[PDB]
């Protein structure tokens, strides 16, 4: 089996991608934001308390004929953004772009916090990292992917966002016609449950390129690229008039500025940024200071290539029996 469907941004920024996931019988779409940084699928629904909702369209198992609660298993997750939900859990079947799983863990969300609250276009998550991430309590439970996998014509998922733009994930193939060149693949460990692999080196603009080892994860659902506080002091000294902020809680530059671009290391292959993907805009509606697209990971623990280096890549989530990710340019 495969499955292809389109994913969105939600807004001018890219802060996020949302993707139509079909959810009971007779199906019930929610708009999902896919993370491959989290292992749950967790959506707002009929339980969710009734002040926590504005505007996301919720689930509603009792109108699922294929709706089975999960008797005694409970969910509670917290996101490295501070957000946080929880809830209790129905089996029921779920299809994303034609692609059928029978029996998934669907997370109905009692409680939420404000953050997701305040987004009225995300209905929920749909977590592509590792099942062993998952919070169901006592029983853990499988991702979408995990329980896909067995039926794929290939043990794969793929990742193709836009820049301002419409992407796809697809399921069980790669599209050979999404990308130009070559895949590179490289080594994952699944030791912190996450696609964490290991860049080999950076570039700031047309700067040479600096080898060195940089561990951390691909994770569609952060937005930002957040690396060490080396990497990131490197790419801002290259902007007149760039600083890191306290007050706003990174790098800002002047919104007059031209941005540099910024190439990562895939084994000996490089993925180049362009400078525009590095612009999040005014720090505040009609400012001058602009808020940078690469951030320090200093505090975080761990290093991210969220979606702003992402979506300058054609990625390949292999989840055959030795993981590996590939990156191609596109
Ligand atoms: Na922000």
């Amino acid at each position: 089996s495969t499955g292809s469907a389109t994913t969105t941004p939600i807004d001018s920024l890219d802060d996020a991608y949302i993707t139509p996931v079909q959810i009971g019988t007779p199906a019930q779409t929610l708009n999902l934001d896919f993370d491959t940084g989290s292992s749950d699928l967790w959506v707002f629904s009929s339980e969710t308390t009734a002040s926590e909702v504005d505007g996301q369209t919720i689930y509603t198992p009792s109108k699922s004929t294929t709706a089975k609660l999960l008797s005694g298993a409970t969910w509670s997750i917290s996101y490295g953004d501070g957000s946080s939900s929880s809830g209790d859990v129905y089996t029921d079947t779920v299809s994303v772009g034609g692609l059928t799983v029978t029996g998934q863990a669907v997370e109905s969300a009692k409680k939420v916090s404000s953050s997701f609250t305040e987004d009225s276009t995300i209905d929920g998550l749909l977590g592509l990292a590792f099942s062993t991430l998952n919070t169901v309590s006592p029983t853990q439970q499988k991702t979408f992917f995990d329980n896909a996998k067995a039926s794929l014509d290939s043990p794969v998922f793929t990742a193709d966002l836009g820049y301002h733009a419409p992407g796809t994930y697809n399921f069980g193939f790669i599209d050979t016609t999404a990308y130009t060149g070559s895949i590179t693949y490289t080594a994952v460990s699944t030791k912190q449950g996450f696609w964490e692999w290991t860049s080999t080196g950076y570039a700031v603009g047309s700067g040479t390129f600096k080898s060195t080892s940089i561990d951390g994860i691909a994770d569609t659902g952060t937005t930002l690229l957040y690396l060490p506080a080396t990497v990131v002091s490197a790419y801002w000294a290259q902007v007149s008039g760039a600083k890191s902020s306290s007050s706003v809680g990174g790098y800002v530059f002047p919104c007059s500025a031209t941005l540099p671009s910024f190439t990562f290391g895939v084994g000996s292959a490089r993925i180049v940024i362009p400078g525009d993907y590095i612009d999040f805009g005014p720090i505040s509606t009609g400012s001058s200071s602009c808020f940078g697209g690469i951030q320090s990971s200093a505090g975080i623990g761990i290093n991210i290539f969220g979606d702003v280096a992402l979506k300058a890549a054609f990625v390949v989530f292999n989840g055959a029996t030795t993981p590996t990710l590939g990156f191609a340019s596109k």
